[PDB]
């Protein structure tokens, strides 16, 4: 990667050189490839969501849809808004399902502003229908494709779908090499207006004048070097994401089940995920609508046990993610649940995918996961 | 300068993100320390683990940068502005007005140490402590400053720092927020990271922020921090070489006895004399206020600009912005006569005595 030449030149030339030019360089480069046509270089794809939220009019108590079987980060914005977050069960692809969206936006005594559509692990959700869904019910669709960077529906780039678009870079680990994140939009006045508020809401004045209040979220020079350096190696990556998810279907599809990307759709399978002792009849055990209150999951005897000897082969895997209206956070807000993210959390198990692993790498993992479950 | 070398260690491969907070532990004396993306996120996270909430009441300097009080809107607490003294700082009797006048008790005060300028602290840490007020030191232009002997920043129950100045966009990026209580500080670490329970999975009990300092950010500001000293003594060689050959015409306001300001940017006067402090004296419901610079203020920042030489106006203090109309402000007039008659000059470290002679003359050919 150029990650270090790049730094290197932003060093040395910043004496000198026109302003942000790694971050204006890294915003166009994403824009080259989703074909979006604005960019905005943030501090991160939460501070990219809040300010999707914001510019769309979301105030406090507004109604906003999101997706249950996700990560947390990608719900909070709705939380420093002070609006009210509406949680949706996943379907066969792990995003919003579309039964469960309708039965929500029906039975919703007032009508949710905003939806906020995580593309889970690179997978995409069923675009078409949830895209029309939203325009029906004059609904904003914000696409949080923070791990979904590389991934297409159509041949169209996750995150172009929607009003506004949410890339992240860096995984999810609790402290990472580099951050960031880019927010992309149909509309040119709301992107810059939101490029407006990520720097303290500064008018064009000698001094400084402030009609509005904003933050300090815009991207550094350094870390926007970095991005331009990640999105030059993207599609590579994506391509050897994809090898290694197929290499695991090769050496696991015997006990695990691999659920295939939608036709004419392209994950980029930035995490591989597969579910032990699973068939599809166990989908859509229930169709109901709760408030929330804390609950734990139990993982299936083999995941759990599959987690601890890989651990003791130094091999790191982990359990997917927790559904929200499990939390107690969301302690009392509206879900609709279908019974879907609980099953996975209990038969999935998220594998190591890093780009820089060999088929070899895979392969010996792959071993020593059917020694574990059998 | 390591950046690059640390970087590079980097990506050779949070160990310098860790290293970071030590070296400003090291520096300050601080107890705990946490870096973040921001000093706005340190102050936003300081207000939350205070316990500051919607309709609460923070105190603040007037006489700042928005960064600093941007917090407050975020929790949607009531703002109250303060004027300044000869210090750029809160003045220590508007404060204690505001604080007899309050209809309810103020959950807590940000006090900015503008320009690097320590506040007076032993009177406003009184202050705070008689009234139960939790002080958040806004040292992000003052991280090298001291107060009798003593770290600014270190005097409140939270302190924070920042370090790439306010470029639009820059170089790197960060800010550092240190406390006195060990478990205060470890709670904005928690939030900082999207509230996360120590399990496996992900479990959460609160929602959080994406507020976490970078590794590779990390590095830089180890390596910053490093040099923080002689940068210091720098920045303070430069201003006294600035009262040195414009003494004359501008005044060069003193730092409080005992103390050390950083002095991270140069500031004067022009045809200022100390008789014309505490002029105007009240407290108001703000409304947008636009007010003139001094003829040869705005005359010399277009001079120099015309060299090719960056000056810029002092900030343009809170109570005469429109963002918080109806906000209230107790005031004396010095932020605003501060504002027309003052002048930000060129503060960079690397500049040599005869530069800042050179800028000297020509901003003494400018007033003529």
């Amino acid at each position: 990667g150029n990650e270090l030449k790049y730094i290197e030149e932003v060093f040395k030339s910043n004496y000198i050189a026109p302003l942000g030019e790694f971050v204006n360089r890294f915003e166009q480069s994403v824009k080259d490839y989703s074909k979006s046509e604005n960019a905005l270089a943030l501090n991160s794809a939460t501070a990219a969501l809040h300010l999707a939220l914001r510019v769309a009019g979301v105030k406090q108590d507004d109604i906003v849809l999101a997706s249950s079987f996700t990560f947390i980060a990608s719900v909070a914005p709705i939380c420093y808004l002070k609006a009210k977050p509406v949680f949706i069960d996943c379907d066969e692809t792990y995003n919003i399902d579309v039964d469960l969206l309708k039965l929500a936006i029906k039975e919703c005594e007032k009508k949710p502003k905003a939806l906020i559509l995580t593309h889970l692990y690179g997978n995409a959700a069923k675009m078409d229908e949830i895209v029309e869904i939203c325009k029906e019910n004059d609904i904003v669709l914000i696409e949080d494709a923070a791990e979904a960077l590389g991934s297409f529906y159509k041949n169209k780039a996750l995150g172009t779908f929607g009003e506004f678009g949410v890339y992240s870079y860096n995984g999810n680990k609790i402290i990472t090499t580099s951050g960031g994140g880019m927010l992309i939009g149909k509309n040119k006045e709301k992107i810059e207006k939101a490029r407006f508020y990520s720097t303290q809401a500064r008018e064009n004045c000698l001094h400084y004048e402030h009609l509005d209040y904003g933050y300090n979220y815009r991207l550094s020079n350094v870390l926007g070097a970095i991005g331009v350096a990640q999105m030059e190696v993207l599609e590579q990556r994506v391509l050897k994401k994809r090898e290694i998810y197929e290499w695991y279907k090769e050496f696991l599809g015997e006990y695990f089940s691999f659920l295939d990307e939608l036709e004419n759709s392209r994950s980029n399978r930035w995490l591989s995920t597969a579910l032990i002792n699973f068939d599809k009849n166990e989908l859509n055990a229930c169709q109901k609508d709760i408030n929330i209150s804390q609950k734990n999951i139990t993982l299936h005897p083999k995941i759990s046990k599959l987690i601890e000897d890989l651990k003791n082969k130094q091999i790191e895997t982990r359990p997917l993610w927790k559904a929200m209206h499990t939390q107690e956070v969301f302690k009392g807000a509206k879900a609709y649940l279908n019974g879907n993210s609980e099953l996975f959390f209990q038969k999935g198990i998220c594998l190591p995918s890093g780009t820089a692993m060999s088929k070899d790498d895979v392969y010996e993992i792959s071993k020593l996961i059917l020694k574990s479950i059998k």
